[PDB]
């Protein structure tokens, strides 16, 4: 019922102290897994109000294959401002690798299209994968991919997705990541003629920053309300979805909780 | 604990019947995780005999950046034979991505060396990653990487390793993969002056081929025995290890179980 919350606790209590770079004292565990049944409800956390608008616009940004934060500002989103050059450039990050990974043939590979094609023509493939982790381009990126790698799986006409996040800011980061991929999974499924199955979150370094220990103590004290429902409009193509094509119904979150 | 055997039993008992590339059949589950505390023993399975010589030579071959089976034959190992071209070539697989992943500028990136570095120099880093999944080059490979990529993690002078394995032949392949990465981890740990921690195995498509089922049942009827210990001789470079340096102690498995591979 509350995969995320259980993991947050377990890291607050069992987590090992550790410095990062840069920041303060994180408590940390390695190799942790959360599991969501997407048919049961959309995993937008109810123990704290999550800024879904930012989540959606960011994913649409990723899907546009966009490297600049311009289109993001146009819609009043600023979560990326702090790493963007004077020009607003971030380098060949997520969207760039997703939509146009630079092969050695000079070709650009659209992994999203390729994945979706597989889903439609060869649902049983074990190669339905997208990787943002481009070793050749990590050092051109403002920041190396955090949610680095993901895979899809079909079973009884139900689409599952497992994500691998190498580094996980549990309190401020992961909530976004859960909703984000949850949304993506609804979109691929919708485009491919499938239903939603599971979302599997697999983390590398799972960490609660030093500041956030208080922000987090509160959030664990709150009782979890029933999950909201995700709705989508019809579109001929994943790349045609707009923010206006998305609705989150019956979302009743406990009040927000700020933190740097 | 017997995490391998539990997963195997679990997939057998609850897996979904599925079709596949190899034209055989499968029971399958998605997103499963095995965990091993490497300080309690080297996870060379004991409910069947696993041929360590092969696991070890395959590993040393990856480390050489080698994609031709010739060196493996030089040492009697034949497990990659039915995928190689007539010249023994497999394409830019595993090691070639580990030692020399070709960047857009052309340059070969040595990820294994990069990783050691980060371990010796910045153990807390969350970017200690080696990837075989070169989107750019997968078509060029005889097969796409099953053990697709891995991360290292340090805490209290203990080295942990998590592998993501996109596709898991539970009976035939996984026992090889568990041992191999456990071995690499000991290696990376020796070279960074660290002790071993956990090996965490995370699978995408976890499957038991339909022609492996009588073997899986035999194996599951057996009583698990304590894991052996691994002894590594000293070397000054991960790239200088030899089989001679890699010794197992107290490994008493139940008998080996033969099984037909799915091409
Ligand atoms: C995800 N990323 C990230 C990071 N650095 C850290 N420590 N954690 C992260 O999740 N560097 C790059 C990147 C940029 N993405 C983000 C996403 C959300 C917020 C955040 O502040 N969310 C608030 C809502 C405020 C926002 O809508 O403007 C929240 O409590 O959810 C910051 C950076
Ligand atoms: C892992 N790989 C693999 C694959 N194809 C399939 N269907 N499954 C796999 O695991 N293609 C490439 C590769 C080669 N690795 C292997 C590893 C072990 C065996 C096998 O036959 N093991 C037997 C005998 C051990 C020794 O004699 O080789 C055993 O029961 O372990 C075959 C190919
Ligand atoms: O998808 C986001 N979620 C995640 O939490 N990271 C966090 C992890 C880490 O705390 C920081 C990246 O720094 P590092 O490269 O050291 O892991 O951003 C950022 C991504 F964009
Ligand atoms: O890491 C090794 N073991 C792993 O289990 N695969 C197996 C899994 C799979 O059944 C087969 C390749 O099938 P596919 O490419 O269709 O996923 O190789 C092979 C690798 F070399």
């Amino acid at each position: 019922m509350t995969p995320y919350e259980d993991l947050l606790r377990f890291v607050l209590e069992t987590g090992t102290p550790k410095s990062d770079r840069t920041g303060t004292g994180t408590r940390s565990l390695f190799g942790q897994q959360m599991r969501y049944d997407l048919s049961a409800g959309f995993p937008l956390l109810t123990t704290k109000k999550v800024h879904f608008k930012s989540v959606a616009y960011e994913l649409l940004w990723f899907l546009r294959g966009d490297s600049n934060i311009g289109w993001l500002h146009e819609h009043g989103v600023t979560i990326w401002d702090e790493w963007a050059s004077d020009t607003g450039e971030l380098g060949p990050i997520y969207g760039v690798q997703w939509r146009s990974w630079p092969a050695p043939s000079g070709e650009h590979i659209d992994q999203i299209s390729a994945a979706l094609d597989l889903l439609r023509t060869d649902p049983d493939s074990r190669r339905i994968i997208v990787s943002a982790w481009n070793v050749g381009e990590i050092e051109r990126m403002a920041l190396p991919p955090c949610h680095a790698f993901f895979q899809f799986y079909v079973a009884d006409g139900r689409l599952s997705c497992q994500l691998y996040q190498r580094s996980a800011d549990l309190f401020l980061g992961v909530p976004f990541n859960i909703a984000s991929y949850a949304l993506l999974t609804h979109m691929m499924a919708a485009q491919a003629g499938l239903s939603v199955g599971e979302f599997i979150w697999t983390g590398g370094d799972c960490h609660i920053y030093d500041n956030h220990v208080e922000q987090v103590r509160l959030q664990l004290s709150r009782e979890p309300r029933p999950y909201p429902k995700l709705l989508l409009a019809d579109r001929d193509s994943i790349f045609e979805y707009t923010y206006e094509d998305i609705v989150v119904k019956n979302y009743d979150p406990h009040p927000a909780i700020k933190a740097p």
